[PDB]
């Protein structure tokens, strides 16, 4: 398990959870609506510590780029400016956001080759899959 595995450009081809994950970040109704419909691509880039992931969609695109193990601030898709720190830990990419004393963990993993990205905030879970293209 390296965080080299998770390179690439990834399509989505499944959600769970993830309309009540946003109603829980309090993500306003035409973000919601774009989220729902979207079916972005991940594409995934790392030279040794720094990482890039860009999510890209007709709807929606947002990229971040950070080194890991460094603390950053991250402006997400919905606009929060969160500090965030990615690690490469047990075979598995955390991103951990931490904004207004709250806090959401993002997970990124792959398994039977797919890309498997788990979200969790106050225990609202969701778990979305992408093929690689
Ligand atoms: C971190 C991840 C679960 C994520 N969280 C979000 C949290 C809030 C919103 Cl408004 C969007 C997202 C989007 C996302 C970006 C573009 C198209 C579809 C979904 C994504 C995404 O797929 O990158």
């Amino acid at each position: 398990a390296t965080v080299q595995q998770l390179e690439g450009r990834w399509r989505l081809v499944d959600s769970k959870g993830f309309d009540e994950y946003m109603k829980e970040l309090g993500v306003g109704i035409a973000l919601r609506k774009m989220g729902a419909m979207a079916k972005p691509d991940c594409i995934i880039t790392c030279d040794g510590k720094n990482l890039t992931i860009k999510t890209e969609s007709t709807l929606k695109t947002t990229q971040f780029s950070c080194t890991l193990g460094e603390k950053f601030e991250e402006t997400t898709a919905d606009g929060r400016k969160t500090q965030t720190v990615c690690n490469f830990t047990d075979g598995a990419l955390v991103q951990h956001q931490e904004w207004d004393g709250k806090e959401s963990t993002i997970t990124r993993k792959l398994k039977d080759g797919k890309l498997v990205v788990e979200c969790v905030m106050n225990n609202v879970t969701c778990t979305r899959i992408y093929e690689k293209v």
